[PDB]
């Protein structure tokens, strides 16, 4: 409430979906402004650049500049980038540098040895989010590398839950947090655009079946988050005896629609860890 | 509309969740809203005795209590609801029926052999009204005045999302956003179940779960971008997504979705035949 | 119809003179940048129909694959993956200055042919495509990747060349065996399903050929449409369902069959496979 | 050379016919218009940003116009009919694009009003929008053959076009009609594998498209059977017959085949309803 | 080969032009039994290409169905099913003592034929049959039932004749739907089968002429070694499966893919789609 980090500098290095989707939220919750912050990506011509320039982001070519003006320093780039990265900048590494890599299945044990060549004790955070930060309803876990100073973990807790649900986990759950909550909300969208699908089967016109959507996965992923009851209990509580809700779950339950959902975190952390390897 | 007094007859799931938002969003104070069940000993009914909601066993002291009056009850029951307070409706009132399936047409029927131009409302809402984040659709009858759709249309966008839709689509979007928080919780718990599976807590799992599903649905809300062009955004090539994504295809996760809304939709036809 | 382009200081030779060969013959002098005396080809058969078929074209055959060499400057290694190095070992010492070596076989990567083709001679200049049989109407998709030693013309020059008959783009090389699983096998998927859609067609009482002209229309049309769109293909589908229509009734049983599905296993097979015809 | 053209319906049809004839400059944005029961429609802004003309009233688009095109769904049809059929004049040719809608029916309620009533019935499709359109249609018992060959030679200038006899446009639905929306999702789903297997997305999509595109044109331009094709460019071992094989193994000929069944039975329920 | 029969006195017509007429019409003249000029040959359509192939064979052609009937005896209804009824209403004046009028649409009954001849003369004369455009290399596969005023004769003639080009026998009328199920369409389903078996040699490594070559060898000298056989096609099996072997590796997949059963179930949809191509 009225939360403000007033000399915190930020950068992101890789200027994509992600560093956008941060960008927007951290300013959208008023804890940064704009300015102060600043991404250097490799191509200047991807349109989320140009909304990055629009916000009032600082864009650079140069991942050097970006760590010069950084306190703060996400790396929001893909895994294979992460070394081509850390080498990079590994020697313009300070002190009061917090470095928070974001890309997927990389560990903060090889960041810690990419740059612990350049310069002792590099402060490392490891965290797995996503795009809906854009909103501000991310959800981010994080976790602190070996010379990650206590205040470390705080203030990117702080940071990221102005965006969204955020907390710290131990590391070796992060590639089973990236199948469920970092690859969760691509799911959503096949999901919403199955369901409207369905709608316009039945005969209602897209946007309504869209937005109708939507709005009931938002609604029911809302209850169940202020609710005491398991998400059992809640279907029950809606599943009238005979009714048309108990009808189509027994048509999901017949292909398996739970199995699938398992399939899929399974599928999305079992590459992750490949992604590492 | 702020000596406006609401009435339920049914005090089931519907109205608890209802008059919990009603009051939440501030438009009605609890005392102003009355309810009436066959069934006095649920806890529904004893739930909204906590939130100061006037509760009575004769569904005519909610009729003569009530302005809007809705008809929180199963479909089979709407025909004797309507025969027992049909002499009791008064010109003032606005009957919304909730029930899925029953059409306006029959409610017009019963009620007109009491009384000419009963003022009917048909909606479709759903449970998440209970945190303000319903998702409703209504249509308006014969002798519904202009003035009854916007006090119907202001009354239930505060407590979510609230459009007028033709009648004909009602039945659709019952399969749609009627069942539709039923299935994201079968999806929650199994993603939960994913995320057990792959070593996390149940609690962590729920939990992101549940944000993921959230975040996603609010940020498609939010975009001028078609869905599949978010999920486009956000898979890496050869990454961990577009992996989980293809085995969700080899299941064929779309089409059971589409499967569900039908059949739904379908239970919800054969439930007023 | 034609392209503003005419490489006047331009022979091209195909090493092979098969389905790829003639194809690109065709694309290349129907585009006018080519005429076909300037084109040689050889091939170990020369009874095939396609060789026949450059015969016509007026392109100059030959048996003898250093006659082909001889002749060209643009070479064209349009021969199967396994073939290569019998190829290059026969004509390797024939390797001069001014010849781009452009390898079209599946698989086979720039290493390897500069490795091989380097025994004879150093800095060989090598571009390694992925392209298919619709530059026969202009209509292709190709990538390639320049090798150690192409110049900064070379890949240019190759970028001209293969755009006069189609969509061409440079890409990095370690894409190329995916691009071979979509585009390189594309259009045998495309003509896989419209033949089964023309079966459909004449399923419902179609005569056979009205059948495969509305099929083949309707993708030519979609296909394009998309390529012309600033639209997710999704919001196009979109756009042709009809609130509980037609459409929409046959996208569900699509759907059923894990139809998408069946696709994206289709690349991951052909760029799987085309992995191992390297190893 | 005069003409109006007239839409009743102002959808996804009528936009890119519209769309298309202007791209092909056949007549002017402003020598068309559209009349829709809904002008909050993103096709009614659309068109309207194009310089059709647009009206509330079906009255005014058809005294406006020389071809009327009836773009609306099956079921609005016999309504339509009967709202306009007064105000059919000697001059007008009536094009209905409705599926399942047969001839028989349109001239049955036309003909109350005014004796011989000119009918044209089609499919079309909406890559008209790029001039490449797949468009049947067959004449009624009133049109001239003036009136087919104007009908022929206006929808070849947006693709294909040829007359058919009327019992083969309910197939010629589920094929040509509804078959691009089979091509857009098998694009998605190319550019889904494309991506899985590391390809940009963009690029993904473009090559996938382009793949389509040649084939398609190909085919068009060849004397072979496409099975020939199939096989010319299918090597021995190599990696086109591995990705075959697994279309194969999982039924993708006979989905396809689904598909056009399935829209060509719905295409006769709809003119059933 | 020939055949040791000559029918010097039959004149025989084709009403329809299409596959079987002159897959029928080739059969009976290579076997020797009638020469190209005493066939006439009618169609609506005289651009097609089986109009010209019989044009190149020495059959007589006409646009008019009538000239058709006053040259034949034998008369052959080539015909699609929903075409019957037009036809028999168009010559059923034209039709005199002498003529056999033999049915080859699929489903159409003896009895109705007879009806809708009977109004113009009673008594016709109607066989129905089933072949399959092998006729045309003297390996069909026939069925006939005599109508009520067939002659004996009449029957023992069409089998003499079609007995020329392939295999032959007289059943009941109730079985022709059945027949039409099995060898009726038969050969399209060896066609679907002699493709994919290609397809498997193919994805082998076998280039696809070789395949296709071997399918089509395997198959025929398998069905010959059948029909040749005192054994049950399972002994045959048998036969060919050594223990532990390569074939019954195979066929183990054919079998947990339900092989046989789509066969079954081929044969029952095309028979009960001929009862509704009546009904
Ligand atoms: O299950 C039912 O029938 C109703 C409709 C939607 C909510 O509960
Ligand atoms: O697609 C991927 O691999 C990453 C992980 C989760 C979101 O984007
Ligand atoms: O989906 C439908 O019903 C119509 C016909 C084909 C295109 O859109
Ligand atoms: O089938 C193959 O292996 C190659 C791929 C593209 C052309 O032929
Ligand atoms: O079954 C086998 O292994 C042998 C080869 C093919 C015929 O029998
Ligand atoms: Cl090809
Ligand atoms: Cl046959």
């Amino acid at each position: 409430e009225n939360l403000y980090f007033q000399s915190m500098s930020v950068g992101f290095i890789g200027a994509g979906q992600l560093a956008f989707a941060l960008a927007k939220g951290f300013t959208a919750a008023g804890v940064l402004a704009a300015h102060k912050i600043m991404a250097s990506s490799p191509d200047m011509d991807l349109a989320t650049v140009s909304a990055l320039r629009k916000m009032g982001v600082k864009l650079t070519p140069h991942n050097k500049e970006t760590v010069q003006h950084s306190d703060v320093l996400f790396l929001a780039v893909k895994p294979h980038i992460i070394p081509f990265i850390l080498d990079e900048i590994g020697a313009d590494i300070e002190d009061r540098h917090i470095v928070v890599s974001c890309a997927a299945g990389v560990t903060i044990s090889s960041i810690e040895k990419k740059l612990s060549a350049f310069r002792p004790a590099p402060r490392v955070i490891r965290c797995m989010t996503n795009t809906p930060v854009v909103v501000r309803e991310g959800a981010t876990v994080y976790a602190t590398g070996t010379h990650a100073q206590v205040e470390d973990g705080r203030l990117m807790e702080q940071l990221l839950s102005s965006v969204g649900f955020c907390t710290e986990v131990e590391e070796d759950l992060i590639d089973a947090v990236t199948g469920l909550s970092g690859s969760g909300p691509a799911y959503a969208f096949t999901a919403l655009d199955a369901l409207a699908d369905g709608g316009v089967k039945m005969g209602l016109p897209r946007r309504l079946a869209v937005r109708l959507g939507a709005q009931a996965l938002l609604g029911a992923a809302k209850m169940l988050l202020h609710s005491e009851q398991h998400p059992g209990q809640l279907k029950d509580n809606v599943s009238s005896p005979g009714g048309a809700t108990i009808h189509a779950l027994h048509v999901l339950e017949s292909g398996g629609f739970r199995s699938l959902l398992i399939n899929a975190v399974e599928a999305s952390c079992i590459r992750t860890r490949e992604l590492q390897s």
